[PDB]
């Protein structure tokens, strides 16, 4: 099975009709979402509870780990240990973990954590904080993809049964990783497009905040991309899609473009009309 | 003839539905109520150069900016994400806070930084570094951090700071069990100064907690609090020429009555923007 979703589930309202629209509603097109709630702050176990009572059975959730977690905020700020902000945030997540709605918790780091000694003793270490849960690596640092390192890299995301994501970001003269397809966890992949706006990229330009996922795959680029998708899913059980390349509110529309173009069902939630 | 005067503000110009009425406010309704304000805008991502000479344009002669400046430059965000040094990182500041600087209505450019931010030699050195790219500029540093208030520390801190011109932020935030700093009234620099009130939710307080978020500035002084806070302002500006007081204790929007409160106790005046009754 592979299942297509987006990142958010109220701002896609070429998905829905409506302008912010509920995560049931939501999971009555698709069967996946990102979620990065967390990521900005652990959210209350209550809440977590009312995201899986809210979707299908069928329904997946890619979770996006604490940016203390991920290392772009500190666990300093809220939490008392390393080791108790992964306790708040397990606690936080128990009610989605429980409900086997879990896809993995994405682990996205930033383009300065590059491949070294101490951030792959760091990789080692959040293997280790996340027990037996699904974990999804997502490396934006074409350091870890040189010829020195990828092959070892991989065998490194392979060992930790980590699920390295397969990331499609503009290639910009920085370090952006490659469209790379490889399965290091056969139990589940991860795509991840974030558009390929290339250029629209200016040095120093902060703008470059919102058109860097500002892009709507034509109707070639998503032919290639299936195919991708396509030849993973020959390796791998579960392979999940997300669409992020949402700044235009392209997301929606290029995601269904692949549906068809992978011609795919649904089995989610249904729709209504009272209120 | 100038006298030294006194400035009370709030964080963002919107929100405050208690000094307007309306629920969200726009910049020039506020500037006819108060004749400073914060803005955080900058930190979570530079402005372009226009939006920023929109500000200036829509408030009076004699009204005052609190800039807070890029989450790059107080680190708490990387120069990498955007930009090719952090050199550029400056420049991209500097030329989109061009018109305020310009016009004369910046207070200061504030400089937050983490509480993690401790006494350290790599620490001092990036406040020179800092003192150097903001040239002659105001900036205010707020530290969160204890140890440079230790008193093995904090004297030489506080010359450091007369040095190299900086105007140390007075804190006022809930004192709990970890790193938070005292209240400190004390001048860094004479040309100007600036308060800070977070509220004192010290009870509230968890450890491990996430909704420390909102709960660290929910709080309301209370009238004897005000005047124990005035007496502090009231002294401060004795010794200053410009002094400024932001309130930001607004998780239960009481920082504006809390600012107004204190505006009736230090007994301020205003020739500022006007009110109208149109929209
Ligand atoms: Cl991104
Ligand atoms: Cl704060």
């Amino acid at each position: 099975m592979i299942r297509l979703g987006l990142t958010s589930f109220s701002e896609h309202d070429y998905l829905t009709g409506k302008k912010r629209s509920t995560l049931y509603e939501y999971a009555s097109h698709l069967p996946l979402v990102e979620m990065d709630t967390a990521y900005y702050g652990i959210p209350p176990k209550e809440r977590v509870a009312e995201w899986v009572k809210a979707v299908p059975e069928n329904f997946r959730f890619v979770m996006k780990v604490y940016s203390g977690i991920s290392c772009q905020g500190e666990w300093q700020t809220y939490y008392a240990s390393e080791e108790e902000m992964i306790t708040a945030f397990l606690e936080s997540m128990a009610p989605l973990i429980e409900s086997k709605k879990l896809f993995a918790f994405l682990v996205q780091f930033s383009g300065t954590f590059g491949c070294t000694k101490e951030n792959v003793a760091y990789l080692q270490k959040i293997r280790h904080w996340f027990k037996d849960l699904p974990i999804a690596i997502e490396l934006r640092n074409n350091s870890w993809y040189q010829p020195n390192f990828v092959k070892q890299m991989l065998q490194f995301m392979k060992e930790n049964q980590f699920s390295l994501v397969i990331v499609d970001e503009p290639q910009i003269p920085t370090n952006p990783v490659p469209f790379y397809p490889y399965v290091t966890n056969p139990n589940l992949v991860l795509f991840r497009f974030h558009g390929r706006n290339a250029a629209g990229w200016l040095a120093n330009d902060a703008e470059w905040r919102k058109k860097r996922t500002l892009y709507h795959y034509n109707t070639q680029e998503i032919a290639d991309l299936s195919e991708a998708v396509l030849k993973m899913s020959q390796e791998a059980k579960e392979v999940g899609v997300i669409f992020n390349n949402n700044s235009g509110g392209d997301a929606a529309e290029n995601a269904l473009q692949m549906q068809k173009v992978l011609n795919l069902s649904y089995d989610d939630l249904n729709p209504k009309q009272l209120d």
